[PDB]
């Protein structure tokens, strides 16, 4: 017998801030732009938490990209 069945996905992942002395709560999720941790605004920056800064491997020659860039007008 198939009948056949179906749901929803509705559910909050709620984070929190990797810090641990910090213990913040009631803050706005922001990704850390270098562990990939979600800290408070207090600690959102790196210096802020002294980020490991291990995840973006020191000044590395890369491969030759490419890119676009130009201003908007002049005096
Ligand atoms: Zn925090
Ligand atoms: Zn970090």
């Amino acid at each position: 017998g198939s009948s056949g069945s179906s749901g929803m996905a509705e559910l909050d992942i709620g984070q929190h801030c990797q810090v641990q002395h910090c213990r913040q709560r009631d803050f706005l999720p922001f990704v850390c732009d270098g562990c990939s941790g979600i800290f408070c605004l207090e600690h959102r920056s790196k210096d802020s938490h002294g980020c490991s800064e291990v995840n973006v491997v020191k000044e590395r020659p890369k491969t030759d990209e490419h890119k676009s860039y130009s201003g908007p007008s002049s005096g």
